[PDB]
């Protein structure tokens, strides 16, 4: 059981809730983290999703190494090697941070001809980036898919950048149910390099802290030329691909977890959850004990005609209640519940894990019942989330105006002139003010910009406004 | 592919394999990049012993690849972070079992918490590679490593013999690869534990066994140096019996150089990325449209039969170099589609495996193949098995050792199972190759041959325990 308040120790409480509900475990070296089972089946669930998404798009998977010699990866995030025993290597080399610098000297060999193109390949693995580390939101090494393509055309790319945000904004919130807001990344907050960077953010409302939820960055041809990346034309002549990259990593389920969370615990989404509904059978003196697990395998296989994921917890070691609080902790979404008494009337006891209200339904109309429950629990999962993310965000216009909001715990919405030098100023000022990390830095610039009114000034330095852009603290 | 596979065999292996698309090298000694061609067939065996070992109750994890220097007391270290020393070293990790095992050791408390069952997908970084070959002697490689804990050790070995059932189908109904199922000798087992067991393969060309998994009853003894107890049910603080088994990305070397033939690769279908490659017969600056628009068509009608088909459209190159190109990579299938084709509504399929034609009409075009397809990979299997049972030599004496060992064949001899021994006939076979290379044991086979009264053991003259299966190995 979980006993500290979301809102009240909002720290306490997640680490209450991920170390109870046996996701996480707790490692010597600091920013590291034993991911546990179930966690793990969150992670594969989106894992598949995505997965097959890319597939369908013609990504293909590959595997390359997670060591990076100095002279292709050239920084202060790096882990480096560079002992073996007591004896020195003779060059040090570096556990990945990301593979740009390990696959695109490859992408150099593989491409000649406009005929090799589009390139598109992605890896599952983990990679080791070295503030104070959070359990899924900021930890050292983590898990992570990357994306790398290579295009003829400009457009070619651009289109790819935006049909994997699009992804990403499926993975929140179609199977997290959490919501985001595209955007591209400021000029000092975009990936070092590239030309462009599009981003999902998401909010969180108890620390009114925003978070960098996934990014899909166009390259453009600023590694080809690194990397010497070219290839022929059908006319003849040689010309620089076309770049992206793209990732996605575990910090996602911190997302849910802060997301969905409450006093009790876990609540997990549907569309995620590795069991959706737990089957307990009420065993007290010998009430009819056989009858009881036999229905429950019926049950179990009824349920599973209409692909249910379903578990019977007929453990004999723990008591009823024992496993009400269990998969309570756990975030299961729906707790089916079978005693004599529910024996003798051809139904079953059925509770919803995000609100604890409690259904009596007739066997035969279990599956329907139960299909129209879980989505009606994914959808107010999310429906309830967005609520929080719409007060969360505040549309101002002078700077007066943004440390009362930042105080209330929320974002800022402001004209802003994009000055990239006026970014700094900001943080550094907001910083200042908040001491009397605080500072407020720029989220993104939201792909869905309102109506910008002629004469509109710079929220900060009264230039003519370019753009509606989204400010907070972040993570 | 110019090197022939059974004259310069290393040659033979290193030529199919880059010709093949497979790998990529890379500036970093010993390291080799998984492309799609070959990282296909790892997620395809992956998808396979996954979805069997979900099956049994096993869920997957994660743990750090970092060890500290406390819980430690030949490491790599990591010791700066940009230009930053770290306060104190890190290593990466020797073993998983050192960062595992003590989390076991929290986990476990009572009866109830039993048995716990954990498996890893990962990679795993060895620094002292002899001289580097993708697939079998890597600075890097991926694997699955599977560590449980039972309250008793029926349940552990049962779960081990499992475990390497699930093995022999990843090596013979996924990559067409004959194995022996065995136990190790005392001197080969994995060092702290109860009893090894091993799927073993073999390699005619070199007439070398090679182990393709392991799957190990490790007992007490890591329960007992690491403190795994459990409270049973009456109250009394017992020890966890613990397995663990593993297996690698050598499982695709095994299968190149099992079905590898003069031409290059040939790649099974259950694990083919590409099954059918379908070739129009075109030229440059040609096109029609006719040609690529039937192959679109077909392509579609073969997806619907979930075969996995690409078309191979590039301008600038010609049938023939196609061809040849799909055949180095060890596509099981090759369907040509040209102007006569298209002019008598058939396609001309080729098989790889034995170069065998069908001119078969389009209506008939996905139950064939399917029908290929399987046949191609009962085929596989069953020369591969053939293969295997000739390489093997049933002996009695020392005598017929070094004869079997020139013909490139194992032998299978009566032992007494005594380890000096083992490093005797190590030692006598290897100065004996060397006035002409040292011969182990591979494993104690499962199945025994009937073992006559009063046998003894072809070299010690002492009577025989078991039938043991020694060659020359990897
Ligand atoms: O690290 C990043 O942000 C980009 C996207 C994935 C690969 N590199
Ligand atoms: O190295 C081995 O053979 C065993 C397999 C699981 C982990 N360690
Ligand atoms: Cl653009
Ligand atoms: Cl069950
Ligand atoms: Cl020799």
């Amino acid at each position: 059981m979980v006993t500290a308040k979301k809102d009240e120790n909002f720290s306490e409480w997640y680490t209450q809730a991920i170390v109870r509900s046996e996701m996480i475990e707790y490692y010597d070296i600091s920013g590291c983290y034993i991911m546990r089972p179930w966690a793990f089946h969150i992670w594969e669930k989106v894992q598949r999703f995505f997965d097959d998404e890319i597939k369908k798009m013609g990504v293909e998977n590959s595997y390359f190494p997670m060591f990076v010699s100095r002279h292709k990866l050239e920084s202060p995030e790096v882990a480096w090697v560079t002992h073996y025993g007591d004896s020195p290597l003779p060059e040090k080399i570096a556990i990945r941070p990301t593979s740009e610098t390990i696959m695109y000297p490859a992408y150099a060999k593989w491409i000649r001809s406009h005929r090799d193109l589009p390139l598109k390949l992605n890896q599952w693995c983990s990679v080791v980036r070295w503030k104070q580390p959070t359990p899924f939101l900021r930890t050292r090494e983590f898990l992570w898919q990357e994306g790398h393509t290579a295009h003829a055309t400009e457009e070619e790319a651009w289109e790819l950048v935006l049909d994997i945000l699009e992804l990403y904004r499926r993975w929140y919130e179609e199977c997290l149910a959490v919501p985001v807001i595209k955007g591209e990344k400021s000029e000092g907050e975009k990936f070092a390099g590239g030309k462009k960077t599009t981003t999902v953010e998401a909010f969180i409302p108890e620390n009114g802290r925003g978070i960098q939820a996934a990014t899909s960055h166009l390259l453009g041809t600023n590694f080809a030329k690194m990397f010497e990346i070219e290839f022929e034309d059908e006319e003849g002549h040689k010309r620089l691909v076309h770049q992206t990259s793209w990732g996605c990593t575990t910090r996602s389920l911190g997302v849910m977890i802060m997301t969905h969370g409450d006093d009790k615990g876990l609540v997990i989404p549907p569309r995620v959850a590795s069991v959706q509904v737990v089957i307990i059978p009420i065993l007290f003196k010998d009430e009819n004990t056989g009858e009881i697990l036999g229905k429950c395998r019926e049950l179990k296989t009824m349920l599973e005609k209409a692909d249910i994921r379903v578990r019977i917890d007929d453990r004999s070691n723990y008591t009823p209640g024992w496993k009400y609080n269990h998969w309570e902790v756990k975030g299961v979404p729906l707790r089916l519940e079978l005693g004599p008494k529910d024996l003798a009337k051809g139904t079953a006891r059925v509770v919803r894990r995000d609100t604890g209200e409690a259904y009596q339904i007739s066997w035969a109309d279990l599956a329907p019942k139960l299909l129209e429950l879980m989505e009606g629990i994914q959808r107010s999962l999310f429906e309830k989330a967005k609520a929080r993310l719409h007060e969360g965000i505040e549309k101002i216009s002078t700077f007066d105006e943004v440390m009362p909001a930042l105080n209330r715990k929320h974002l800022v919405l402001a004209p802003w002139c994009e000055d990239p030098e006026s970014e700094e100023q900001i943080k550094k000022e907001t910083q200042k003010l908040s001491e009397i990390t605080g500072a407020m830095k720029t989220l993104c610039i939201p792909f869905d910009q309102p109506p910008m009114p002629e004469g509109t000034k710079c929220f900060y330095t009264g230039k003519p406004a370019k753009r509606w852009t989204l400010w907070g603290r972040s993570y």
